[PDB]
């Protein structure tokens, strides 16, 4: 039985602390996954205090080849916007992205601007304030919804653009996944961008988005899978899921990844890591699902398995797989 410790990424927290719970429950292995954010993640992997780092945002290649890293993906999620609007339900509202933009811009600023009205002819929307919650620190949730930003409102692209960490116009910061889920729950007027599962096991309320077809979609697996089904995985395993073409394709998905070192000191905790994933390929489907996360198509955990087999080896050149 092998004790093993990872770090990152809050946004499959959810997934990876159920993985861990079964995988110990069948096999006695334990697997200590710290949710402290993907950047985090990353400084922790680097100085090597951890087993495994966890990114949403992915490391390109030369900063991968740079420090001996190794990235591959685990599941598909998606970032929804979680409100606090008083007499309205989850997936009544419908924001568009240049909308959500100008929200976060601070330029819209009650729950009844008629751009929000717009989006919502049958609605009854309440002249309350718009209360924006985002990000505190460095984080792959943010680096997901600012790409997708950029990408919909260009007074967002060329004034904050897209990062981990930005310098937001307004709003309140909040700690984690489940900091931005805690404020929005006690801020009525809030919304705040979560990784899905946060807002369903907190029932928070949610909006709908547009998407890049134009079409309103709501946020769930199937949803989120849409998104991905045009990735050409072949070609890199760095695929960006932020407003992607299609039918139902939720405009705000991500994939994330996990870190581990190429050469690997000490093997056997590297062989213990590789068989955790390995498990939760192979048997934890069912579990990310109940969790609302889609699993990647076989022949990307196929290529996955075939790159750790070439890259991760002892000191001795010795695959560990
Ligand atoms: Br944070």
């Amino acid at each position: 039985e092998a004790s093993l410790t990872g770090a990152g990424a809050t946004f499959p927290a959810p997934v990876y602390a159920k993985w861990a719970d079964t995988y110990q429950k069948e096999t006695g292995n334990k697997v200590n996954y710290q949710g402290i954010g993907s950047s985090g993640g990353v400084k922790q992997i680097i100085a090597n205090t951890v087993d495994f780092g966890a990114s949403d945002a992915p490391l390109s290649d030369e900063k991968l080849a740079q420090e001996g890293l190794f990235q591959f993906p685990t599941v598909i999620g998606g970032v929804v916007l979680a409100v606090n609007i008083p007499g309205l339900k989850s997936g009544e509202l419908v924001l568009d992205g240049k909308t959500l933009g100008d929200i976060y811009l601070g330029k819209i600023k009650k729950w009844d601007d008629e751009a929000i009205a717009k989006l919502n002819p049958g609605l009854k929307l309440p002249s309350q304030n718009i209360a924006v919650v985002r990000r505190a620190g460095g984080s792959g949730t943010s680096f997901v919804f600012t790409s997708y930003l950029a990408k919909v409102n260009e007074e967002w692209k060329n004034n904050v653009g897209t990062g981990s960490t930005v310098k937001w116009p307004i709003g309140l910061g909040g700690k984690g996944n489940d900091g931005i889920a805690a404020f929005v729950q006690r801020l009525p007027g809030a919304i705040g961008y979560v990784e899905y599962a946060y807002a369903k096991q907190n029932n928070l309320a949610y909006t709908k988005l547009i998407s890049a077809d134009g079409k309103p979609v709501s946020p769930t697996e199937e949803n989120f899978a849409n998104a991905a089904k045009g990735a050409d995985w072949s070609k890199t395993f760095a695929q960006d899921l932020t407003n992607q073409k299609g039918e139902d394709a939720w405009p705000i998905t991500s994939t994330t990844f996990i870190l581990i070192h190429k050469d690997q000191k000490k093997p056997e905790q590297g062989t213990e890591v590789l068989k955790f994933f390995d498990w939760a390929y192979k048997t934890g489907a069912k579990q990310a699902n109940d969790l609302d996360y889609a699993s990647l198509p076989d022949s990307v955990v196929e290529q996955v398995r075939a790159a750790w087999k070439t890259n991760i080896k002892d000191s001795s050149g010795k695959p560990l797989y």
